[PDB]
């Protein structure tokens, strides 16, 4: 259950994608055509996570999966 992975999972959780549609390097305005309810539960998967409460200007270029992988990542370091 490493960092990308458990994010991955929240993602998932998020909406209701799988592992393939939602890949590392996934989308979402072209593959989850960006739905609110993703944009908001970045805010809420964030703060659920971390409480890091991710805004909606970080989220933007934060749009991807992958994005939610390196930014969680700085758990770490």
């Amino acid at each position: 259950s490493t960092i990308e992975e458990r994010v991955k999972k929240i993602i998932g959780q998020q909406l209701g994608v799988k592992q393939e549609e939602v890949t590392n390097n996934a989308s979402f305005v072209e593959d989850l055509g960006a739905d609110s309810l993703d944009t908001v539960e970045l805010v809420m998967a964030l703060e659920e996570e971390f409480d890091t409460e991710i805004p909606d200007e970080e989220a933007e270029k934060i749009t991807t999966v992958q994005a939610a992988i390196d930014y969680i990542n700085g758990h770490q370091a």
